[PDB]
């Protein structure tokens, strides 16, 4: 029978944290994140930490998780992933119970239901550390992944620090599914093991487009017995806590027969000494061929792990180093230095997956709007983007990393997002021996009208053209589809691809593509100008003052900026509906674009406030009219619940574009206050009153629910497309930071608070310590502003 389940005692609340909450705090420098917590206790949700390679990567929770893939995410995966808040059990655990007492110790809190015993982890900056004190015995787990070489690494070092020589047992468990979904690969996956070499390989051949990976665990140490069954390892009526594995017999036979469940196991006794530790080092990789397999354990096992490790340390300092501030916010620097950057490249670089989302398919949209927060990676992928180009003028919105293949949509914004960026780097780079390369063209079997994509096969052609006929040829797209009003059609949708159907076939348009479309076109006809190409300048000049002329005349409610219309010619965004009452993306691009009047500016921008007075929820709310009936069939945000995600809920990517308008402007109190309001540090949440929230604090959330009794609670977490822009905004807006021409300029609105702050920036090699006063200075030399 089962025995019940033990409450935990609580646990106090130390010193040395900054923001001390129930579970955990910053441990200064903003660099380590410590969660203390006691047995049968954990937090909300999952806190995630994720840690990546090029070609690998895995994320840990506080309370252990993992999720390892080699080649790309939903097509290649080694452990299981569970989105699930309330159990998640693991599919990785590591048990270091005693052999004579048989008590079982875990250094992980889900693991273990003891509620005596000390549990502690530790998620830094590129590795993340788990210790656990259970009755005078000491376990700790180190995590952390290689360069250039796809494998993990796990520690686990045992400290004996009690009075009598213990014999101690370690188990080390992992789950094998690889494929997108699970109970679809494990009657057909096949796990080997060898003699000589201590390592278990695992294969799945029935994967259709992986029929050659193979995965490995292996130790630094000789293996006494290992297993490959779950019906042995766990069996019958027994759970994670309690294994069965380890109570009736302490022996594992070696079997190769298959099962319906795949595991993985390595056995060593250890005999430690009072005062005695001993290193263990565990390997998580796979490689495709035996051959190859075989090579890269015989190399990690004798290379070694800790050169790794701190290898990591200097390459995640270093790369989140280059700039940091001082500023006296005890949140800004422990989260804007550090955990900005280090979320931004750990997840729209590296690994594009969360704990509650993924997502293997690179975005066009995406990757443009990503690296523009920091140079030659921003390069590197304007030029893969600009190879997804067809002849015809339409852009490839999604694609695999490796064969390329992927769908081509009708959407309308994508193929302008390549404009903005040749622009933005034109503007700080300077280089304009970018725009004149040669990007072969990719051949498709076209889209029907009467569908939304088509997958396909691309093929490549010989016919290759310059970036800048690239951005020229998709911008005349842009051009041909604009309707009746004047206004770029919508077509296959906007920035928002949750508003969809509100064109195909019809005269639905956005007001917010056309902004954009002016502000990209703005700096085009500059750029061709200086190509010389007076032919495509004379009619891009031509339909800019149309577009302006109707975005000026008919693109005004009265008192703020329309949406778009419908297809029946509705307005939206309009007071008339009774939804879609406000849309901050207009309101806020009206701005940033640098069009329009300054006066309609300002008259926009204090309707923006309408939906700002939600202090309570803590939110910028995108719309202020909840979505429940569908009285024109706007898309299929109708099926997102009221106050959830974009049906007038918490949109952080279009959140921070008020923060940048309004400090454009030089409402830098209002943009202070929504920045504090955006941040999710010291979001309501301080010590234990926003339990509600459940979400991480150190890291920027997209959606956070605003609207119901269940309102205050953030959602998708750790896969945002905030991240860079909060970023850019903390330097540009709240800062006055920035590199227009490859010069440093000073142009600061400092905080009323703040008083003063004092940044280090190295670029080019040179490290400059920039400190700003109450109104103009700095370090090295008193200097005029903007110089």
């Amino acid at each position: 029978p089962v025995p019940a389940f033990p409450v935990a005692e609580p646990v106090e609340d130390a010193g040395d944290l900054d923001f001390w909450n129930g579970f955990g705090g910053f441990a200064k420098n903003g660099q380590e994140y410590v969660v203390r917590l006691n047995g049968g206790q954990s937090t909300p949700h999952p806190w995630i930490n994720v840690i990546s390679n090029e070609n690998f990567g895995f994320h840990i929770s506080a309370e252990g998780a993992g999720f390892s893939w080699s080649r790309n995410s939903r097509d290649y995966q080694l452990t299981p992933w569970t989105n699930d808040p309330v159990i998640n059990r693991p599919g990785e655990a590591f048990y270091v119970a005693d052999v004579e007492t048989g008590k079982l110790y875990t250094p992980c809190a889900a693991l273990s239901r003891d509620p005596e015993a000390m549990f502690e982890t530790r998620h830094g900056l590129g590795y993340s550390i788990l210790t656990g004190v259970a009755d005078t015995l000491e376990v700790e787990l180190t995590q952390t992944v290689d360069r250039e070489k796809p494998v993990k690494f796990s520690q686990v070092i045992v400290r004996n620090k009690g009075s009598k020589s213990r014999r101690l047992k370690v188990y080390a468990y992992v789950e094998w599914v690889l494929g997108n979904n699970g109970q679809k690969s494990a009657p057909f996956i096949l796990s080997r093991h060898d003699a000589g070499s201590n390592a278990i390989f695992a294969s799945n051949p029935y994967s259709i487009d992986y029929s050659a990976r193979t995965s490995f665990l292996t130790l630094d140490s000789e293996a006494s017995g290992f297993t490959t069954s779950r019906r042995e390892f766990i069996g019958r009526f027994g759970s994670a806590q309690a294994p069965q594995g380890i109570v009736a017999g302490a022996a594992l036979s070696g079997t190769t027969e298959v099962d319906g469940d795949p595991c993985a196991a390595l056995m060593q006794e250890i005999h430690l000494k009072p005062g005695e530790e001993r290193h263990m080092t565990f390997i998580l990789g796979d490689a495709d061929n035996a051959e190859e397999a075989e090579a890269l354990v015989k190399d990690v096992r004798q290379a070694d792990f800790l050169s790794v490790l701190e290898e990591s340390k200097k390459f995640w300092t270093g790369f989140t180093g280059q700039l940091q501030v001082s500023t006296p916010d005890a949140g800004f620097n422990h989260m804007v230095n550090n955990w900005l950057p280090y979320q931004a490249l750990a997840c729209r670089i590296l690994a594009r997956t969360a704990f509650y989302q993924s997502s293997g398919a690179f975005g066009f949209r995406d990757q443009l709007q990503d690296t523009l927060a920091f140079p030659d990676l921003a390069r590197t992928q304007i030029l893969r983007a600009a190879g997804r180009q067809f002849p015809e003028g339409d852009v490839q919105h999604w694609w695999l990393p490796l064969t390329g293949a992927g769908v081509r949509t009708t959407i309308s914004d994508d193929v302008v997002w390549l404009a903005y960026a040749i622009n933005q780097y034109v503007s700080a780079t300077g280089d304009a021996a970018i725009l004149d390369e040669s990007i072969p063209f990719l051949k498709g079997p076209a889209l029907m009208p009467g569908q939304h994509d088509a997958f396909f096969q691309p093929e490549t052609s010989e016919r290759s053209a310059t970036l800048y006929e690239h951005a020229a040829l998709a911008l005349d797209l842009a051009i041909h589809r604009t309707g009746e009003n004047g206004l770029p059609l919508i077509l296959g949708g906007d920035w928002n691809d949750g508003m969809n159907r509100v064109g195909v076939g019809g005269k639905g348009t956005s007001v917010w593509l056309g902004w954009f479309l002016a502000g990209a076109l703005r700096d085009f006809i500059e750029i061709a100008e200086k190509r010389g190409d007076t032919d495509r300048v004379g009619k891009w000049a031509s339909h800019r003052e149309k577009l302006r002329h109707v975005l000026e005349t008919a693109g005004w409610d009265g008192s703020y900026y329309r949406r778009g219309y419908f297809d029946d010619g509705t307005p939206l965004g309009s007071a008339s509906s009774e939804e879609c009452q406000i849309d901050s993306l207009g309101q806020s691009w009206s701005v940033l674009s640098g069009e329009g009047e300054e006066g309609r500016s300002r008259q926009a921008m204090d309707a923006v406030m309408e939906h700002l007075v939600d202090e309570k929820t803590g939110i910028i709310r995108l719309f202020t009219p909840p979505f429940s009936r569908a009285s024109h069939d706007p898309g299929y945000i109708k099926g997102y619940p009221p106050g959830v995600r974009e049906n007038g809920g918490q949109y952080t990517h279009a959140a921070t574009w008020v923060v940048l308008a309004l400090a454009k402007q030089g409402r830098a109190q209002e943009a202070w206050n929504c920045f504090k309001l955006l941040n999710p540090v010291n979001h309501a949440l301080d010590a234990a009153s926003s339990e509600t929230y459940r979400v991480e604090p150190y890291v920027v959330t997209a959606d956070v629910y605003g609207e119901g009794a269940y309102a205050g609670r953030g959602g998708w977490s750790w896969y945002t497309g905030s991240a860079g822009w909060l970023y850019r905004a903390a330097v540009e807006g709240i800062l006055g930071i920035t590199r227009t021409d490859g010069k440093l300029h000073v142009s600061p609105s400092l905080p009323e608070d703040w008083s003063g702050f004092s940044i280090r920036i190295t670029l080019d090699g040179k490290a400059r310590d920039i400190a700003v006063s109450r109104k103009a200075g700095t370090a090295d030399v008193s200097v005029s502003v903007d110089g």
